């Protein structure tokens, strides 16, 4: 009726407005959250089929310079286009959809002082605390090595600096699990409040 | 409850229904490629033990034209036919789930210079990229003969040229396994990899 | 308060109108584009399952007459009436909620010089462009020949002219994605914008 | 924000509801469909097993009095409970999903003028149009006999008649499938279309 | 627009807001109660799997102190702990989702007079009414032993009391199903609905 009722109206529509900005970050990390753990878990899955016959497992080459159209033809030997070209999942599935890279994915070894990657890791880089908390509840104690890291989008610094390292002791802030003696922690709220402390995270995750 | 809540919602929906897309074709490739081997493999074993008093097997004649009820009737020498009349296979487990046509089976020659079909093999037609190399690795180490060529869907391309040379060299590309030497190779990602490089694709499997 | 208040009012009550209309557009288009999508999954997955046995899929038949009974009862070959009279899918998942009319079906050829409808396509008529390039960013990916025409609502130009060719070489214009080589073409967003540049735009999806 | 955004908002959020109603009765359609193949398999291994010392299998006596416990201590010949009493079946796996009935089972007869039951039949009753066609669609070419009539939920029109006679022409609208020169029909699209013409079918599916 | 329409337009927000509510505790519920019959059928073989050389069962013991690390290593003959040890299940397979106690196992006897734990027993505490029911029509009829009773969260009061006795007659109020003679009764609607009578409840599922 009056200007000043106009004002509180839209006054109040501008704060439902605000919540609903809130509430779309939410879903849209809750989505990419929940892709994340069933993407992650195919991965494993078409890995541990796909290179059977080897007996040992890829080492790690760079997907970052893939492209949407380049991950289907690339023969340089990574292992996430090696995936998407056998036919076990497509680009849309490879592909990090918090932080638009290619899943970075490497070789482990799964005893002391061994050079051959008789295990696998995988790299979620670009994770913000939120995300890096909520993957970590849904999927943490699903995966014998779980370690927390700070790679930012476009980089996987946990896979760059050679193979993973699944018998590393765990220290309740880095490494979460892990093959080590008392390794097997299970991620309770404390635990998971204890890690991803930064407001870039990223995680690896790694299995025999 | 805003109509900018509601479109966001809507998105998510539509995003969901594609990912369904995805997981229900490769669904289907998957039934249809372990349907497909199973019957190979039942086609593999009734062909061994109706021609045994034979001595033979017979030439490839086109089953191309047979329907879902001739094929209990056919009475031309199609292989499939004799088969399915012997009471050996059903028209379901005799048609290629993939491309919808009737698996074609010829004559195979195990030596060079032979007249004789002593082997037989059968063509799965019409297959694609991710059907082509997930039947391979699956099944192409537990077959003597193994080549991919580029068949469509009702053509028979590998076995209307006459009988299957089992002998043939292998150049990891066509002929991936055979009876000449060195043609025992395993098929490992790598080389899967390098093969069944068409959008259609085909595979002849023969046996002795 | 005074005339020129409750005058400022109504400008603002006004405008706020003209804004609720957009949205409302906006929500319908998003509707709309997700049960396009889920739906031509659905018959998708129906044409699979109903016409295995026959080894090839039907002529396209108009289905522009059907009416909201008659398709139930039609018996003429139209392939969304035999689904929707299979059990398949129900009268108002047939029909293209944006033209009004039920969604044509008709065969495809996946090899050159073929007779043989080896695949299947659909086509969705009357689209404008942002709902043309919505359907392409949701779930162009996902199928193996996607072609951008110019059908108006009522018309299926795309299918009236024969069976589909789905080998025909893309060109980023008119065919996108198709089973030619070099034809397996991720839609970005700079792709979709450089088709359904039309006010009216079609899209005929096919299928193997 | 306004009434008028509210009202567009609530008529989307019906139209999801309705959508919801149609596809939870094609679920719960699937679910029953799918059970009643298995169950129809499991009965016939059990009639097979349980009645060969007897040379002949049990006449009809209706199940229709049965209840949830009564089935598990009825002794006066009722062929699915003394199956069940045999650990053969549960009560559950007993009861057609769709009508709520117990299965009816009765002798069948294999040869002109004969009057021993050396088959035996099965009827489902109560069956919808859609359901009839999916239950045909999915196993009817895997019986020997198969039959379509009218008898609804509570009746069992085809077993009270007398013995199956699974020597019967067919004729693609009543009786599918039979024993008779010609009778060993591949059920088509075209051909499930031809039948279940009632709102109310049921299917009888009679084995040696 | 004014005031008023803000008003009526917060309260329908309000409202489905509530109905949000509802909806959300009922699907966890309904997730809760799927998770615990898939839980007890896995327990229920585990039991059966692992213990068949030592000829009887473990004696209860209370589980109500272990901590999401300590199943893993406690060695006080817990069963379910020693379940989670030998690699049957998973500790979030072993907890139950609504009371978040770990499942309480113990023996049974299956004869009168018996001192031999020739069955085992599992209970399920802290169940509501809606929880106790929604499991009794889900899996009762597919269990030998069950009872109602009214143990809560943290307490295990039928299995504390020494192994529970699968010969006791039932009474369709407490003890529902049972080896006793008229104790194989189905569970119905009307025979569920006269028990899980109070807020708390919880049910004992038996087995050989």
């Amino acid at each position: 009726m009056s200007l000043l009722e106009v004002i509180i109206v839209l006054g109040i529509i501008g704060t439902i407005a605000a919540g609903v900005v809130i509430l779309a970050q939410r879903a849209f990390d809750s989505r990419t959250v929940s892709e994340l753990v069933t993407n992650t878990n195919t991965i494993r899955v078409a890995m541990k089929d796909a290179y059977q016959r080897d007996g040992k497992y890829p080492d790690y080459q760079a997907p970052l310079s893939l492209t949407a159209d380049s991950i289907k033809t690339d023969s340089t030997g990574i292992a996430v286009a090696q995936l998407v070209q056998l036919g076990k999942l497509t680009p849309d599935e490879a592909r990090n959809g918090i932080s638009g890279d290619y899943i970075g994915i490497g070789g482990a070894i799964t005893s002391s002082g061994s050079t051959i990657n008789k295990g696998f890791a995988m790299e979620l880089n670009g994770l913000s605390q939120e995300q890096c908390r909520s993957i970590l509840g849904q999927v943490g104690d699903n995966w014998e090595y779980v370690a927390v890291g700070t790679s930012p989008s476009g980089s996987y610094d946990a896979l760059s600096a050679g193979a993973v390292n699944m018998l590393a002791a765990t220290d309740n802030t880095t490494i979460l699990r892990s093959l080590a003696a008392n390794g097997q922690v299970s991620l309770t709220a404390e635990k998971i409040l204890k890690t991803c402390t930064a407001t870039v995270n990223s995680i690896t995750l790694a299995s025999r």
